[PDB]
């Protein structure tokens, strides 16, 4: 009883509004039995009492320490570890790396005590999917701790001994403090006999049957993996083209869309992609409908989502109230090259092939085109935006050498690729990204990511020559441009301690600040590493390499929007980039943090929260999470349903996208009852798709449709 | 009034030109009656009317007059058509001469250039005195629906004709024996054009269509067995598509991917299931087809742990996540899985990774597999499912019938009595057909080398064609012969494939006219009154085709992997027959075998296999045969597409009507299967066996399971390789009853 009393009290330590005799009554522990305690407690989390998500959290560690352990301290760093290699659950890499003496000083970095500091859905999530345990039986080896020193121990490994428990420490005490969040793969993979860590995968298809069945075979191999895919398959010439004469004719995109859907779906019982094509491909108006409800199966591929790729002229169609003209890619030599590098020669060869009577092509109303898709997107969801054209024109690479075509899942990765013309082909280029993410609420002021960045920067640049790659193709992309994508997490939560909002734009010269910071230490640390250990192998493929920087040639519409002046010295970066080059081809992309955000209680990524507490089901119970102290700033949040339309937040991504190296998975989001009728207009759709353009927005990602048109009012609108 | 000639010019109306080419296209035909052909035309005359027009006219007239009262109005058409299409391709009735006609269509890219470097102009004047263009005047109209519709080089995006069909077939002769020396070559070619265009020999559409068109791609048989991992799902996917591209039928393997919920590596995951890679599977089958079109029946073991769940995939019911219906499927079975039903007892389930050694040991050793089998269900360690023989055989039985499309092959019979030695190289599936039995051997790559893809090259003797079976020898030198030259002269694709073609140079030769050949003998299906007739028509078959392939292995060497048949080891397919065979026949051998044993042990063979027995239901067409072995479902078959209605009479219904015998008129299945059982003892692969039921010949209207059960068995008794179709007529199970059974 009391034995039970002393734990209640220890676990309410330095906790507001949170009553014991509540835990005790909720529990019926009166009428194993740890467990329902642990319930109860979470069960009270809630708005008035948001401190229960630290006393239910500090209930399952100690629940989790006696699981692991036999009691609540934590053996030696050194016996835990031999016996977790014996175990065969840690990588015995550990102990051919390290001695016995430097497990023993790693120890004295670790402080187990953080522990104490996790929410509840943090601690669900580490026992659900990140600590080390029986495959089984669901028995828990480790400790938080334990997993974060050894994944700094394992990624700084090959460090040399003068500076290498400095930076276990520096790295340790970085992710242990929630200043920087790590993904999935590494959480639950790094320190483990895994080499799988791979989590987003492009693919480019070739126009050909070799590049199809071997993009359908990279596929399944990545799928495997649990890796989310992104796949060009614009390529591919429409339905009815010529093969070799014709001596045949061909069949259509539809069917081998359908192929690469079950090569997604081939390890389900689950697999996802995002399927990119031009907005001018001669069944664009096939494919656009590909998802609707309502149809033939053989004219239906529902089980991906897909990226329409766009670009100013297409826009101007639009405004001008003209026609679009569709083209089979196989047909209009050059045309397909220039849409992603070269927009004037785009417009050059577009106008001469419509003029060619001898050109196979169709006509349509860009109104026409353009709703359709929006239609498409509003219905689903799941029909994306992808502006190319802002996508190389404001770019890490050099577009005539290595164009963004295409991007990933959840679009926000933006990386050259090459088609396949075999699953095992050397001259293909399957692209890949490390990710991570800075969490901007952890973070006492913008000048420590200076070395956050740092950090960040060798542990991931580290992972690529640590990690595994099933394909040849994937290995090139990240050995010849080693590109990362670091973000950021709890986003909102930042805007509000800084008494900002998304949608008034009160926050754009905060965010240009913070962003400007964030780029800048980035490809400082970048720069380092190649002095210290030689740039990418192909660094010379960027723009980088010229001497160009992000601040050069971003969309010069957000000088209108924001007024914040660069704060750091990028002439000298520049001139630094240019001399010794970078460690990486890309630093930055803005990636959704749904899942390992939780850990630090963040808000995801740079999203507004939907409520103050989500509620989500988990494999033993309801997991609810409070926003980061809502006791004090309740009022400073801005919910998401409580903003008035997108504008105030598409200026936001655009002010974000001026430093990111890659793109950002921007929402859209509506609310009918806002709406005479219920119902949103065509024209507002059109209108905020039109505004992300203007302020050089790379890609749209979700459109969230809460549940519960005039060419000549956008013929002023300035692209 | 005036007509519009062909050239554009206009002439007065002369009905007498009509009934000139009438009278012309029915010399020789019996009970035919221009007048009556007249009066069905009732021609329209309006000013302007094209004479070409008229005559398609007339044409359809005379096609609407065939019946098996009139079978002749079948030829009075055709000659029409004939005529037409002579005018389409040359202005004029009479073709041109060969060389001319040659030139001219490699010079519009419509013939293969390397016809004019294998041949002079003088070897091309040889060749046209060999060509009787009369010849053209022998087909059915069926047969110039199917000449004009896929064999007869065209545009048909304007949709001229560019050739005839003594034209194609000296062509296809011409560039099969291209490589011969010049001492025998034209003397090939002509008794090779002779063969065909007297209908003794049926090629394949592929050869008839594209053998003298600048084309390589002619396999459309291809035989693909995937392998439990992903990298080999992917070779047979890919494989599976550059196939498909080419519009060949695909046999697909999967037995061997492991059960849903099988652990992998560890397992560090667990397997999703074989249904997702079905599915996978299927799309590949379907990546060129408009979304008809893409054709694969998939095999898998009885024993599967998944069974159940496969059996169902193209029942109607169900969702959509556990449906493939766009496949057929193969369930293989062994006398193990019989004997459990005939007892009443069950039959285990298990997952092939969870069984070592007892996949392979199904396929090649039987003694082995109820050893394998018998051990592992003992082992309760072992994940295993155990389900009632009777359940398991009974839902197999009913999804077969449904749908007519869920096939059996005995995989024991495939390997016990077959060419290949099973410890080498082992029979483990069949084709989109289910009559060809060939190795293979998984890909872990699409450009594996080291894989093993099947491909077979098909073509049929005409048996009712021949006038004696003597008459084989030759017809199987020339068969044979031309077959293998096409293997060289063909394209590979995917060098798994290229690797089975080179090293077994595997033919599966069959027949058509089965049925009209029994006729006029006097013979029938249903009464045992065809046994020894069929034993004797196919031991002279194999004989032959055995002797010639022996003899082309004297002059230009057995096949690089003889070794690995049981040819090699001295033995023949009269040593391996299911011995039950010889209770229902009695016909003694009428050839030297044994010579022929030593023969091939000492020289061996250019083939490893040279017949199998496939259905052939468009190169029927060209001959007016009887489909295959099958019999004809009625005396007049009807296909009522393209231009209207199109009828085909069975050959010389006039004096055979009472002879034939149709399949609805057959008291059962049994004279059948035993027939088929005749020819496997003497065919090298095996036999698209059919098998037919009338509900309205049962009480109540419904066939028995008792009965599809019984046939079943039937098959397995008399050495049945493979059950193909089960036909059901478009207008519960006591194992004591079966004990009876020897299997
Ligand atoms: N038989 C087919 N049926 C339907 N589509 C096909 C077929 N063959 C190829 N395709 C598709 C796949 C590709 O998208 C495209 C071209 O395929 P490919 O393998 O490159 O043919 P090819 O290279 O021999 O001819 P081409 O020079 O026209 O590309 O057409
Ligand atoms: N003057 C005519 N009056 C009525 N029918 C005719 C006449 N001339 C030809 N026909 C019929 C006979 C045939 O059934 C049909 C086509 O015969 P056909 O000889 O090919 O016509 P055609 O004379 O225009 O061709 P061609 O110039 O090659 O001789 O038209
Ligand atoms: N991630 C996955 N999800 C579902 N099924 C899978 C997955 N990976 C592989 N499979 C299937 C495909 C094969 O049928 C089977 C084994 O595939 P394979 O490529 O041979 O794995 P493996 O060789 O690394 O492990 P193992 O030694 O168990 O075969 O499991
Ligand atoms: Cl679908
Ligand atoms: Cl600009
Ligand atoms: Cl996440
Ligand atoms: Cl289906
Ligand atoms: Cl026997
Ligand atoms: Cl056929
Ligand atoms: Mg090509
Ligand atoms: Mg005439
Ligand atoms: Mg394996
Ligand atoms: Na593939």
């Amino acid at each position: 009883l009391d034995k039970i009393h002393r734990v209640l009290d220890w676990a309410a330590e330095g906790l507001h509004n949170v009553s014991i005799s509540q835990v005790e009554l909720r529990s019926h522990i009166q009428f194993d039995i740890h467990e329902t305690i642990i319930k109860a407690a979470a069960d009270l989390i809630s708005r008035d009492a948001p401190d229960y998500q630290y006393l239910a959290a500090r209930l399952a560690i100690f629940h989790l320490r006696k699981k692991a352990y036999g009691q609540f301290e934590p053996p030696a760093l050194y016996d835990h570890v031999v016996k977790m290699v014996e175990m065969g659950k840690y990588d015995n890499h550990l102990l051919e790396d390290y001695t016995e003496e430097e497990f023993k000083q790693m120890d004295t970095f670790i402080d187990h005590d953080r522990d104490m500091t996790f929410s509840y859905a943090a601690v669900k999530q580490l026992e659900g999917k990140y600590l080390v345990q029986n495959r089984v039986t669901g028995e828990i080896y480790e400790s938080a701790q334990f997993l974060y020193i050894l994944v700094a121990a394992c990624l700084f490994s090959n460090y040399p001994r003068e500076t290498r428990l400095q930076y276990v420490k520096r790295f340790y005490d970085a992710v242990s403090t929630f200043k920087i969040s790590l993904p999935t793969p590494i959480m639950s993979g790094v320190r483990t006999p895994t080499r799988q860590f791979s989590s987003c995968v492009l693919i480019e298809c070739g126009d050909s049957l070799d590049s199809i069945n071997a993009t359908s075979s990279a596929i399944v191999k990545y799928v495997s993996q649990r890796a989310g895919i992104g796949i060009n398959a614009g390529r591919i010439r429409a339905l009815g083209s010529p093969i070799r004469g014709g001596e045949a004719f061909h069949t259509g995109c539809i069917p081998f869309y359908k192929h690469f859907q079950t090569a997604v779906k081939s390890c389900s019982q689950g697999g996802a992609a995002t399927l990119f094509y031009p907005m001018w491909h001669l069944e664009v108006e096939s494919l656009l409908v590909l998802k609707n409800n309502r149809g033939v199966e053989g004219n239906r591929v529902r089980h991906m989502d897909y990226g329409v790729q766009i670009n100013k002229l297409m826009y101007t169609r639009l405004l001008k109230g003209e026609d679009i003209t569709l083209f089979s890619p196989s047909d209009v030599p050059g045309l397909y090259d220039a849409f992603f590098a070269d927009q004037e020669e785009f417009e050059r060869l577009y106008t001469k092939y419509e003029k060619d009577d001898s050109i196979r092509k169709q006509r349509v109303k860009a109104v026409e085109l353009f709703s359709l898709m929006m239609q498409e997107r509003a219905s689903t969801g799941r029909i994306y935006i992808q502006n190319v054209d802002h996508c190389n024109t404001h770019s890490p690479f050099d577009p005539a050498i290595a164009p963004v075509r295409q991007s990933n899942l959840c679009l926000e990765i933006a990386l050259p690729t090459k088609p396949l013309n075999d699953v095992n082909d050397e001259n293909g280029e399957i692209a890949l990204c490390t990710l991570s993410a800075f969490n901007l609420g952890a973070i006492n002021n913008l000048d420590e990511l200076e070395e956050l960045a740092i950090l960040a920067v060798r542990a991931l640049d580290a992972l690529l020559d640590y990690q595994d790659y099933p394909i040849p193709a994937a290995k090139r992309g990240a050995m010849g441009r080693r590109t990362l994508g670091i973000g950021v997490i709890n986003f909102a939560y930042y805007l509000a301690k800084h008494g900002k909002r998304y949608s008034d734009g009160s926050a754009n010269n905060l965010t240009h600040k913070t962003f400007e910071a964030i780029q800048y230490y980035l490809l400082k640390a970048s720069n380092e590493l190649a002095k210290e250990q030689g740039a990418c192998p192909w660094f010379n493929e960027t723009t980088y390499a010229k001497g160009i920087l992000p601040i050069d040639t971003y969309k010069k519409d957000l000088d209108t929007i924001a007024n914040e002046p660069l704060h750091y010295d990028w002439e000298a970066l520049r001139e630094s980039i240019k001399t010794h080059g970078l460690r990486n081809s890309t630093l930055s992309a803005l990636m959704p943090s749904e899942t390992s955000s939780q850990i630090s209680n963040a808000t995801n990524g740079i999203e507004p929260p939907r409520g103050y507490v989500s509620i989500k089901a988990s494999k033993d119970g309801i997991l609810r999470q409070v926003v980061p102290d809502y006791e004090h700033l309740h009022d400073a949040y801005e919910l998401l349903w409580e903003m008035p339309g997108n504008d105030g937040y598409l200026q936001l991504v655009g002010i974000m996208q001026k430093f990111i190296d890659q793109s950002i998975s921007a929402n859209t989001n509506y609310d009918p009852s806002r709406f005479p009728s219920g119902k949103v207009p065509m024209q507002q759709l059109l209108k905020d798709l039109l505004t992300a353009y203007k302020f050089g927005v790379k890609t749209l990602y979700y459109q969230n449709t809460r549940d519960g048109v005039d060419t000549d009012d956008l013929s002023n609108f300035q692209l």
